[PDB]
RNA sequence: AAUUUCUACUAAGUGUAGAUGGAAA
């Protein structure tokens, strides 16, 4: 019994299988010449006006209603804040109350004024119906009177309006926490300076026409927030704020207007207003888009605008306030720092310094946990003031001026690329050509676009996300600009999201058939609700919808013995067991049924349920009732065979109604005449589609298409509760988006060219036509039928525990390790149980294995292909999805060549944990592909299957395995699943297998100081001329941030020869490296020489020579233009003494060391995992499901030296 | 370049190899 035999039957899971419905016989002349689509077309077009409906309803209600409400805790909370909390524990009353009030004011929605009358069908029943008033905007409603069901999906997505999800989609979360800090800081700013506004000239001109009330005082002072949270009150609040029209031609300005004017003294630098905010592109034509971009993005737009007053802004940056700025911390402190100071890493390693300055003393060298502390408390902090920068850098450098030169850069960037794009402004410009054809006018929109977007991205660090005293001079009209430039996001995201779009489109409206009820289920008692039904003919199965008014054409047929008789599938799986026993049961009807007391007395108490120690009678009562009743209500045991068990089994209830619904599936057949069910369709009384793909036509002969696995063994006597029909299936429609006047198509006879190279045959000659997306130039009813795989498991266990065990109680455990590289796009080795490559090979050659005869189709250099075609494309928004669209196509083909290992070896896998990794910018597969592959593997992997085998056996479509939990988002990624442990990455690739060792040095030149202080570092340099290499010795004692290795010293070696990087390629050989760098610089080198060394005192000798160093120590030299040439060498002798030079392993059928440097990844990751098995192999039962695995880098370290000896 | 759909195809000729959870937003 193998580790995987057990893993089966574990839990639920729900997929859901397509297909096209192809009708038959006279099915379609019937439904045209009744008419049966267009009412159903038309009930999906105008769907989106009664989607304009609800939404405007809604609206009205939350208006109506919110004003209709008022707040209490505010007025403590405004005082609370302003009071600078700091914590202290004063500020989480704070937290409570402010998360109770958004709470209670929600109370309004969720609980009162209706809101009942709102998601059911009473919604377009009476209250659109009643609250309404144009003809057409009841010929809408009124129409979809009794599909009322279609708005599902739609009406749970207006619950995110109504709660307090603590988002920004939910009502009190916009209007509360996006108005609180407006509001308050408003009528704060006002407190401060409401004595410049004088009376006679801006007070009363806002007191009259507005309100005549309360005029402009009362507005901004205290609990005036429960009347801004109307839409007219709060509309009026945000006219005040920025100016009014009053209805003619006055434009009365604004309180921030006179603010605004008021810098005539040139020295008020008083900051603006801010008004509150309230929660509630083209794509369809050509022009359109054309129209929207020109309108939207010229030199009269609102964007452009805007760019050139943040310009403007920041042509006054030196005279703000130089500490009371802060950058947001994070990705972007990546790049400042490397375009301020010039280094790609400057601030990062001042704050490390000062940090070390801080909390760490004079100790020799740093530690791992220290570093990993110190590592969090720069994530931890918030910003950097622009002052922590000027102090951060050396004298001289203007920081501030800095920035102001490369953003003023960045925008005379804008500014010229505007100049090549004004033949695209011009509004008396023209289009010549389809826009998607195109480039003209998508490369000129793309390099304005990008240029934009580039700097919106760029200048959105200026925040420091929520902080203390700030220049809001600065920050107001900062982020006035700023809300306004990020539109720009939504115009290129729809642009892209059509200059993309296919020539096809995939648009459906869904069938109802003139049944609100429509397929909704497949039971034979409600059938004719439904109207629904499945036959089969041999192994063609079918599809039988009759009509409105003549329901019961299915039921009086029978086989006749007319030698062909359409079989029918019936007899419905249990529904809901554990509910819908109790109301079947329950259900008033024991007035003439029974004659006990005791049952009802202990469902009166409720005991059989839980809250009870443990009773062999109680719930057993229960129980025994159950199934003494459905042994009397003849409408169940008449239908299922209800063969119980014994008693002395049961244990517990979920148990008694997982039986029950394991006991509640008996799908069987029933007969019919083929002429009758065929005269039922001649007399448009039955349509009736066949169900197909491109696997039930007869021609097929391969291996079928899973799902089509999956929909045979629907109907299959082997299939005993596995795979069942979970009811609801649908049908849809959708046109044919080709026109006729643009299909493609290979003519007949003619000798096709062949795409794949390994393919020998270099020509085809199909004699038939081959028409280029057939399937979308024509009508094509398709239909879903979901499924439920394991409906009711057996072995309910969890399974990150049960792989550990089987792990420890394992001797020989089996580990599949995968990492990427920058010459295969996934490498594959797999280690036994003590650290030999039991096989390693690359995935740029996935290998179709059909027929027995076996093709190899590259995906290696197909990618390359791909890119050089990106790389002279002019536009690649369509050259870039074409990518990003192969690589999703090509981690679902090797999907299976890893659950093909699994299975063939028992093992567990091993992927790198994205959340920790610095990918070197080359790697083929980048990381957001890759992100996507792990969520791709853990749904195969979901259940594992085979095509090829037996559908009764394990591993077959009924018992497949599930060894890995159901996936639950991206970053819920971590340390393990199921067979899969999410392992970290470091120093993976920089090691040799053989040693263990690594370069921990830091090998370029700082100082001749330091040079010498690294020299001397050293233990002893002597040019050995019995092999002639320059022999190193070392103690990583002496060198600082070495608190990883273990064996702590080495031997270091000349051995070999090493790839500069330079982009020019030069090989170079050490030996004769370090034979030039001593003549050409004249010591005596045939002796240690490391005092005649630092002799020397010229930079032209040790920067020259660091560099030389840092060539000693590579480990993975590379071409960075041929794949052929790609060595691991590692300058540490073996056991034996001889080193590690890759290329002595390549013309070798097995090795016992990674032969590319790439599997040298997979390697070490598998190693970890193999340390991590051995921690396994160290605890107890009970204490495996707390077991660490994220191997630090000393464990690793140590693991990968002391395990090779 | 044929597909419930995607990807790579031509795979011995109306197709082959993998994969696929859809509807809503
Ligand atoms: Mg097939
Ligand atoms: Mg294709």
């Amino acid at each position: 019994m193998s580790k995987l035999e057990k893993f089966t039957n574990c839990y639920s899971l729900s997929k859901t299988l397509r297909f096209k419905a192809i009708p038959v016989g006279k099915t379609q002349e019937n439904i045209d010449n009744k008419r049966l689509l267009v009412e159903d077309e038309k009930r999906a077009e105008d769907y989106k006006g009664v989607k304009k409906l609800l939404d405007r309803y809604y609206l009205s209600f939350i208006n109506d209603v919110l004003h209709s409400i008022k707040l209490k805790n505010l007025n403590n909370y405004i005082s609370l804040f302003r009071k600078k909390t700091r914590t202290e524990k004063e500020n989480k009353e704070l937290e409570n109350l402010e998360i109770n009030l958004r709470k209670e004011i929600a109370k309004a929605f969720k609980g009162n004024e209706g809101y009942k009358s709102l998601f059911k069908k009473d919604i377009i029943e009476t209250i659109l119906p009643e609250f309404l008033d144009d003809k057409d905007e009841i010929a809408l409603v009124n129409s979809f009177n009794g599909f009322t069901t279609a708005f599902t999906g739609f009406f749970d997505n207006r619950e995110n309006m109504f709660s307090e999800e603590a988002k920004s989609t939910s009502i009190a979360f916009r209007c509360i926490n996006e108005n609180l800090t407006r509001y308050i800081s408003n009528m704060d700013i006002f407190e401060k300076v409401d004595a410049i506004f004088d009376k006679h000239e801006v007070q009363e001109i806002k007191e009259k026409i507005l309100n005549s009330d309360y005029d402009v005082e009362d507005f901004f002072e205290g609990e005036f927030f429960n009347f801004v949270l109307t839409q007219e009150g709060i509309d009026v609040y945000n006219a005040i704020i920025g100016g009014f029209v009053t209805e003619s031609g006055e434009k009365i300005k604004g309180l921030n207007e006179y603010i605004n004017l008021y810098n005539q003294k040139t020295k008020q630098k008083l900051p603006k207003f801010k008004p509150l905010y309230k929660q509630v592109e083209g794509y369809t034509s050509d022009e359109e888009v054309l129209e929207v971009f020109r309108n939207t993005l010229n030199k009269n737009s609102e964007i452009f605008s805007s760019i050139k007053k943040l310009e403007k802004l920041f042509k006054n940056f030196d005279e703000y306030s130089s500490a009371g700025i802060f950058v947001k911390n994070g990705p972007a402190i990546s790049t400042i720092s490397k375009d301020i100071f010039g280094e790609w890493n400057v601030i990062r390693d001042k704050w490390n310094a000062e940090y070390d300055d801080i909390h760490l003393k004079k100790k020799a060298v740093v530690t791992e946990k220290y570093e990993d502390d110190r590592r969090k408390s720069f994530k931890k902090i918030g910003s950097f003031s622009l002052e922590q920068l000027q102090e951060y850098a050396d004298a001289d450098l203007s920081v501030v001026e800095k920035l102001k030169e490369i953003i003023i850069q960045k925008v005379d960037e804008i500014y010229k690329v505007y100049g090549s794009s004004e033949k695209l402004f011009d509004a008396d410009f023209v289009l010549e050509k389809s826009l998607k054809k195109n480039d003209a006018v998508v490369a000129i929109m793309k390099d304005l676009l990008d240029s934009v977007k580039s700097f919106e991205n760029y200048i959105k660090a200026f925040f420091g996300e929520k902080e203390t005293n700030r220049d809001e001079s600065f920050y107001g009209d900062f982020v006035l600009a700023y809300d306004i430039l990020l539109k720009v996001d939504h115009i290129y995201d729809a642009i892209r999201n059509y200059v993309t779009q296919k020539p096809y489109s995939k648009d459906k409206f869904k069938l109802y058939f003139q049944n609100p009820q429509f397929m909704g289920g497949w039971d034979k008692d409600k059938e004719t609700d439904y109207r629904a039904t499945i036959l089969r003919y041999g192994s063609k199965y079918y599809l039988a919808i009759m009509d409105k008014k003549y329901a019961k054409c299915l039921q009086k047929i029978d086989k006749d013995d007319v030698n062909g008789n359409y079989e029918k599938i019936n007899y419905k799986l249990l529904p809901g067991p554990n509910k819908m026993l109790p109301k079947v049961f329950f259900s008033k009807k024991w007035m003439a049924y029974y004659n006990s007391e005791d049952i009802q007395k202990i469902y009166k108490n409720g005991t059989f349920k839980k809250g009870d120690m443990f009773n062999l009678n109680d719930c057993h009562k229960l129980i025994d009732f159950f199934k003494d009743s459905i042994s009397r209500y003849p409408k169940w045991s008449n239908a299922y065979d209800f063969n119980f068990s014994e008693t002395e089994k049961y244990k517990d209830i979920a148990g008694f109604y997982r039986e029950v619904e394991e006991q509640g599936y008996k799908v069987s057949f029933e007969s019919a005449s083929k002429k009758e069910v065929d005269k039922l369709v001649e007399e448009g009384k039955l349509y009736m589609f066949q169900i197909y793909n491109k696997d039930f036509s007869d021609k097929s002969h391969g291996t079928p298409n899973l799902h089509t696995m999956y929909f045979k063994l629907l109907f299959d006597e082997n299939n005993h509760g596995q795979i069942r029909l979970s009811g609801g299936a649908e049908l849809f429609m959708r046109r044919a988006s080709l026109k006729k006047e643009e299909l493609v198509v290979h003519p007949a006879n003619s000798p096709i060219a062949n795409k794949n190279p390994d393919n020998p045959k270099k020509t085809t000659t199909l004699s038939y036509d081959v028409y280029k997306d057939k399937r979308f130039s024509e009508d094509q009813y398709e239909l879903h039928i979901p499924i439920a795989i394991n409906k009711c498991p057996k072995n309910i266990f969890k399974i990150n525990t049960e792989v550990r065990v089987l792990l420890k109680h394992d001797d020989n455990p089996y580990v599949i390790g995968i990492d990427r590289g920058e010459r295969n796009l996934l490498y594959i080795v797999v280690v036994d149980g003590k650290g030999n490559i039991v096989e390693q090979y690359s995935l740029n050659e996935i290998i179709n294995n059909f027929n027995g005869i076996r093709i190899k189709t590259d995906y290696h250099s197909l990618l390359d292909k791909k890119e050089k075609e990106r790389f002279e494309a002019r536009q690649n928004w369509t050259s870039i999805e074409n990518i990003k669209e192969l690589k999703a196509g090509y981690i679902s083909q090797v999907v299976h060549k890893i659950c093909e290992l699994v299975e063939k070896y028992d093992a567990v896998i091993a992927l790198e944990d994205l959340n920790s990794g610095f990918k070197n910018s080359r790697v083929k597969v980048e990381k957001q592909v890759y992100q996507k592959f792990e969520k791709m593997l853990i749904d195969k992997l979901n259940y594992m299957v085979d095509k090829k085998s037996n559908p009764c056996a394990t591993g077959g479509a009924l018992k497949g395995y599930q060894i890995t939990n159901k996936f639950e988002s991206f970053k819920s990624m971590s340390t393990q699943n199921g067979f899969i442990f999410y392992i970290p990455a470091w120093l993976t690739s920089k090691i040799d297998p053989s040693t263990g060792f690594v370069n921990l040095l830091k090998t370029k030149y700082t100082s001749i100081a330091d040079s010498k202080k690294f020299i001397s570092s050293f233990d002893r340099i002597m040019y050995v001329p019995e092999e002639d290499l320059f022999e190193f010795a070392l103690d990583y004692k002496n060198f600082s941030r070495t608190d990883a290795d273990y064996i702590k010293k080495w031997k270091l070696y000349s051995y070999g020869n090493r790839i500069r990087i330079f982009f020019d390629w030069e090989e170079v050989c050490l030996t004769s490296a370090y034979k030039e760098l001593f003549n050409k610089y004249g010591i005596n080198y045939q002796q240690d020489i490391r005092a005649l060394l630092c002799e020397q005192s010229d930079k032209a000798f040790y920067s020259s020579f660091m560099a030389l160093m840092s060539l000693m120590l590579q480990m993975r030299n590379s071409i960075t233009g041929r794949t052929d040439v790609d060595f691991l060498i590692s300058p540490v002798k073996n056991s034996d003494g001889i080193f590690y030079d890759s290329r002595n392993y390549e013309a070798q059928e097995n090795a016992i060391l990674p032969k590319n440097a790439d599997a040298n990844g997979a390697y070490n990751i598998a190693r970890k995992v193999l340390w991590a098995i051995g921690q396994f192999k160290k605890a107890e039962d009970e204490k495996l499901d707390k077991v660490k695995i994220a191997i630090s880098n000393k464990e690793w370290l140590e693991y990968a030296q002391t395990s090779v000896k």
